[PDB]
DNA sequence: TGGTGACGCT
DNA sequence: AGCGTCAG
């Protein structure tokens, strides 16, 4: 019944911001946001601070807005390193966290901020050791339990007491160590780092990351086998990994319906018939809280990509700055890719070309050098075909997006 | 009116 | 190989 494993998500919370404050004590505990590209509209925000999202500061709003929403707002700029935007610096602290996380279990590279660790071997391995010794509470000084209890703080507190209270390979006693396990975990993040995060402990991935995000920010979360019936008859479908799209938009037309628990009305065969082998299998399954897609042993990324927008009437056409902006491209692309060779001891093998016209194409050709001007120049060579221009110097129809991806690594 | 990444389907 | 989807 889906509790074989012991699986934790842990996500950094507003994590660009947390890393800009470590770097600039005048933006701690205060209203701020990350911010790209101050000419438009004073910048893209793309990380919001608690302190601001109280006034209702959000991701994919100009600046200036936001300034509208809160005059307080502090605002820290992502880095600037060849006319386009370079977030080294917040891979770099990725890169801090991942390996913390890596001291004690295998974890899977969820994203920039987030990593899935599978847990059930350590689990096994606290609970051999220290006997039946029980669990004393002040072992989760920041865990919550979901639909307990049945002061924001003495809250916490109760459903913790009456969670402890009421508990041998009994799955929920595994949650109990998987979590104290990243309690842990998270302390270490935090006393190396700074860096504060939320995780979700529960028996699968999905659940996990719903768990996760159940109490933001610096706190975490159980979700226990028995709590999935309850949490899942008033959670709306569009919060589940990967029903956020048009697939989950289409089970609620279809179906009618607008919570999780109202898939579990379904036979598996209905929904295969409805969705798919695949996916009516894994609805079936994920309704009543199971699910088998594993940790992977993922901590390293498998492409390596730059891209540039020109909206509006920056569209490019001309070939002379295609040429320029390939260059571009091709240099910060050249530039991780060789720290990629010293540090992780592999080599990229295929470049992946992709425009857009007012991602409308995709190529790919050889990556044999860590050359900028060969990659741009290869990279230009795969795309002429398209400039439907028949003045030679012009570039028809002007191209929205430039996309430069290595892949295809060996060691 | 941004800049990335994993994965599925054919 | 090229496109479509999903999300942090
Ligand atoms: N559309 C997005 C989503 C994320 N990010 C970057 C900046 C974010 O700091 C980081 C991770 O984003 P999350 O969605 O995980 O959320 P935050 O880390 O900002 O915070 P929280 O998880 O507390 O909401 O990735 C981005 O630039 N654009
Ligand atoms: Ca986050
Ligand atoms: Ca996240």
């Amino acid at each position: 019944t889906g509790q074989d494993r012991v699986v934790a998500l842990v996500d950094m919370d507003c994590f660009f911001v947390q890393v800009e404050q470590r770097q600039n004590p005048h933006l701690r505990n205060k209203p701020c946001a990350v911010v790209q590209y101050k000419s438009w509209k004073g910048g893209g925000i793309i990380a919001v601070s608690y302190e601001a999202r109280a006034f209702g500061v959000t991701r994919s709003m100009w600046a200036d807005d936001a300034k509208k929403l809160c005059p307080d707002l502090l605002l820290a700029q992502v880095r600037e390193s060849r006319g386009k935007a370079n977030l080294t610096k917040y891979r770099e602290a990725s890169v801090e966290v991942m390996e913390i996380m890596s001291r004690f279990a295998v974890i899977e590279r969820a994203s920039i901020d987030e990593a899935y660790v599978d847990l059930t071997s350590a689990v096994q391995e606290r609970l051999q050791k220290l006997q039946g010794q029980p669990i004393s509470a002040d072992l989760l000084p920041s865990t919550y339990i979901e639909g307990l209890p049945q002061q924001k703080e003495g809250m916490r507190k109760q459903g913790l007491f009456q969670w402890l209270d009421s508990l041998l390979t009994s799955p929920d006693l595994q949650l109990t160590v998987g979590a104290v396990i990243v309690e842990e975990m998270r302390a270490a993040i935090e006393r190396e780092t700074g860096f504060q995060c939320s995780a979700g402990i529960s028996h699968n991935k999905v659940l996990a990351k719903l768990a996760c995000g159940l109490n933001k920010p610096n706190r975490q979360t159980l979700v226990s086998h028995g709590s999935v019936p309850q949490l899942f008859s008033q959670m709306p479908i569009r919060k589940i990994r990967s029903l956020g799209g048009k697939l989950g938009a289409s089970v609620i037309e279809i179906l009618g319906i607008e919570y999780m628990g109202e898939l579990t009305q379904f036979t598996e065969s209905q929904l295969q018939s409805h969705f798919g082998e695949k996916n009516g299998s894994w609805l079936y399954a994920m309704c009543r809280g199971i699910e088998h897609d594993p940790v992977k042993p993922r901590q390293l990324p498998k492409t390596i990509g730059c891209s540039k927008n020109f909206p509006g009437k920056t569209a490019l056409a001309t070939r002379e700055q295609v040429q320029w902006w390939l260059l571009q491209l091709a240099q910060e692309l050249e530039e991780r890719l060789t720290k990629d060779r010293n540090d992780n001891d592999r080599v990229a093998t295929q470049l992946v070309v992709s425009i857009r016209v007012q991602s409308s194409l995709r190529r790919c050709c050889a990556l044999t050098r860590y050359d900028a001007h060969k990659m741009s120049h290869d990279a230009f060579t795969v795309i002429k075909n398209c400039n439907t221009s028949g003045i030679q110097t012009e570039w028809s129809p002007p191209l929205t997006m430039l996309f430069l991806c290595a892949t295809k690594f060996s060691a």
